[PDB]
């Protein structure tokens, strides 16, 4: 996250982090025993970690958990990053408390000027680099879709949103990604794609939950 605070600890009590050897990329606990991420996040080993803060301490609050079952959408298109979106079955259910906790699918797609919430331990600078241990956060606004066209032509599908500001500064980057947008207490974006991170009028891409709660209810059942 370029332009971002840090996070109070523990309050973002959804957010995971996907790890495999190191911290790769995020995602949101949707449920005790799976968790919503970026499909071009995908890898054959994934360790779940829940209930962090600085991901290079151990705290006290984390369980770490396997992956059991990953599964990517079926229409993910690794060219225009249309449906970038993939369910992991945990091997074991989390087990929810103050430190961990779902966020609810949405009830329905998000207004134009919504006020957002994006986390994640994603790259924090606009040149160069820095991975940082504490879990950055950033708000930022749903873009109408007049802006997200304009900013990308030809390249925003209709699983597709943009949030972020268009004078660059402030957007999610590489490691954010597969990490939760939440608008008004509901998941509305997964970090998905940008060019680059923190441009002017390079807004961050999103993929649009609010079009795939069937698909995420009917793996869960079937799995
Ligand atoms: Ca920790």
């Amino acid at each position: 996250i370029v332009g971002g605070y840090t996070c109070a600890a523990n309050s973002i009590p959804y957010q995971v982090s996907l790890n495999s050897g190191s911290h790769f990329c995020g995602g949101s606990l949707i449920n005790s025993q799976w968790v919503v991420s970026a499909a071009h996040c995908y890898k054959s080993r994934i360790q779940v970690r829940l209930g962090e803060h600085n991901i290079d301490v151990l705290e006290g609050n984390e369980q770490f958990i396997n992956a059991a079952k990953i599964i990517t959408h079926p229409n993910f298109n690794g060219n225009t990053l249309d449906n970038d979106i993939m369910l992991i079955k945990l091997s074991s259910p989390a087990t929810l408390n103050s430190r961990v906790a779902t966020v609810s699918l949405p009830r329905s797609c998000a207004a134009a000027g919504t006020e957002c919430l994006i986390s994640g331990w994603g790259n924090t600078k606009s040149s160069g680099s820095s991975y940082p241990s504490l879990l950055q956060c950033l708000k930022a606004p749903v873009l109408s879709n007049s802006s997200c066209k304009s900013s990308y032509p030809g390249q925003i599908t209709g699983n597709m949103i943009c949030v972020g500001f268009l004078q660059g500064g402030k957007d999610s980057c590489q490691g954010d990604s597969g990490g939760p947008v939440v608008c008004n207490g509901q998941l509305q974006g997964i970090v998905s794609w940008g060019y680059g991170c923190a441009q002017k009028n390079k807004p961050g891409v999103y993929t649009k939950v609010c079009n795939y709660v069937n698909w995420i209810q009917q793996t869960i059942a079937a799995n």
